[PDB]
């Protein structure tokens, strides 16, 4: 509250910890479905019952300019990357196993990283 805080956890090194396991979660072999955005144009459903469209392309680029305040914004994007997938996807077909995949992947970087 006013003048008490909790002891400062150091931050300094978060950004360049997300872009390291960005780039991890870039160059897996599972990533091609989340490389870049879906082509609202070319793929029927997906704009109405997207709400939010995520990609990595999209979340490196959002990294680099400085659009995620804090890690928990970031993980929260990652993250809408995987939900959208399942939202879309059957578990059962080629990209509704990569995603819950990338989902696996990413999550234990994280843990391993931050806690």
């Amino acid at each position: 509250s006013m003048s008490v805080k909790k002891p400062k956890r150091d931050d300094s090194k978060d950004l360049a910890l997300c872009s390291m396991i960005l780039t991890e979660m870039e160059t897996h072999e599972d990533a091609w479905p989340f490389l870049l955005p879906v082509n609202l144009k070319l793929v029927p459903g997906y704009k109405k019952v997207i709400k939010k469209p995520m990609d990595f392309s999209t979340i490196r680029e959002k990294l680099s300019s400085g659009q995620y305040p804090n890690l928990e914004t970031f993980a929260l994007d990652v993250r809408l990357v995987f939900d959208n997938c399942e939202t879309f996807n059957e578990d059962d077909s080629d990209i509704g196993r990569a995603g819950h995949n990338m989902r696996k992947y990413f999550e234990k970087k994280w843990t391993d990283t931050f806690k």
